[PDB]
């Protein structure tokens, strides 16, 4: 399945190489797999999410997300325009407040809830977590994200947008989980993306076109919206049953554009997050 004038996100990880327009993916589309965005909400509303997205677990007065990153990043993965699973069901877990804020408290209970709540829910192609969050190390945050991990979800977290190794955030610090750096159109990291060995793999993260609260779309930067791209990728190759939660991480790597990014930090990886799709 083609989609023409796609984002260059999704382009780009249907692509060997930059400067394509054209989204190539099979069209199952991770349908029957979930997809776990932790964030400020999701919008389910959006004419964008087809029906598919909803609020599952809050820890605020509302499950609307009153910000938008969350919608945005819900939209990057699974969105029939900007996601990249187009038939993925997006479950929303508000761990981040409408000021895009949360409490390692909160954030840890979320992750937590997602480990279990997948049991009450119909993923047989099985289930991916988007944390397009972060913060400082924090062992405790850490810890969870690799509960999650160990739970039977592949975990997808930023590496950060502070332009410094991720070992010093979390749960970009983790090691069991994927963390996720950001490239530009133009093959480059992304200026903001944190690097350093943790590291497992980049994803487009500058410039991202996603859905937005207000049933609207705009473009925004972060390792945060690279993140919801490899997420997404996972879901669409779990239901191909090209991999499994556990081991996503490592075939996202094994099967990534290599070399192909300019300004890699020396044992930073430079691997580009592709759905190796051939039409
Ligand atoms: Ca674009
Ligand atoms: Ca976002």
């Amino acid at each position: 399945a083609a989609q023409t004038n796609a984002p260059w996100g999704l382009a780009r990880i249907s692509s060997t190489s930059p400067g394509t327009s054209t989204y190539y993916y099979d069209e199952s589309a991770g349908q029957g797999s979930c997809v776990y965005v932790i964030d400020t909400g999701i919008e389910a509303s959006h004419p964008e999410f087809e029906g598919r997205a909803q609020m599952v677990k809050t820890y605020y007065y509302s499950s609307r997300d009153g910000n938008g990153h969350g919608t945005h990043c819900a939209g990057t993965v699974g969105s029939r325009t900007y996601g990249v699973a187009k038939k993925t069901q997006l479950f929303g877990v508000k761990v981040l407040d409408d000021n895009g804020s949360g409490q390692y408290s909160t954030i840890i209970a979320g992750m937590d809830f997602v480990a279990s709540d997948k049991n009450n829910r119909n993923c047989p192609k099985g289930v991916v977590a988007s944390l397009s969050l972060g913060g400082g190390y924090s062992s405790s945050v850490n810890s969870a994200a690799a509960r999650l991990q160990s739970s039977g979800v592949m975990v997808a977290v930023a590496a950060g947008n502070n332009n410094a190794d991720a070992r010093n955030y979390s749960p970009a610090s983790e090691p069991s989980v994927c963390t996720v750096g950001a490239s530009d159109r133009y093959d480059r990291r992304s200026s903001f993306s944190n690097y350093g060995s943790v590291l497992d793999i980049f994803g487009p993260g500058t410039s991202i076109l996603s859905t937005w609260i207000g049933g609207s779309t705009r473009s925004i930067s972060g390792t945060s919206m690279a993140t919801p791209h490899v997420a997404g990728l996972a879901a669409y190759l779990m239901t191909l049953g090209k991999t499994t939660a556990a081991s996503a991480c490592r075939y996202i790597a094994d099967t990534a554009n290599k070399g192909d990014l300019s300004n890699i930090p020396f044992g930073t990886v430079n691997l580009l997050a592709y759905n190796n799709y051939q039409a």
